[PDB]
């Protein structure tokens, strides 16, 4: 027995229902993506190890 | 008063003619119009 609102507590969400506002305006849009954040790597090595 | 009834046409009822001439069919079928269905959907509902 699981009621709605535990549901919307521990249950996952859906990536199909989302809203998109550009600027001060809000668009309806079909799809979405790219969304990363990327970090570069620095490495140094010693000679000891 | 007088309530009017009608039935179908029975189905054998029918004469067929291919170009200007008119020849006797024993079966015709595949009178089917259909139409593709476009979908779109937005993320909003």
């Amino acid at each position: 027995a699981i009621t709605p609102e535990q549901i919307a507590v521990e249950y996952p969400i859906p990536t199909y229902r989302f809203v998109v506002s550009v600027g001060d305006e809000q668009i309806p849009f079909n799809n979405v993506s790219g969304l990363d954040v990327h970090y570069d790597v620095i490495e140094y090595k010693d000679g000891i190890g």
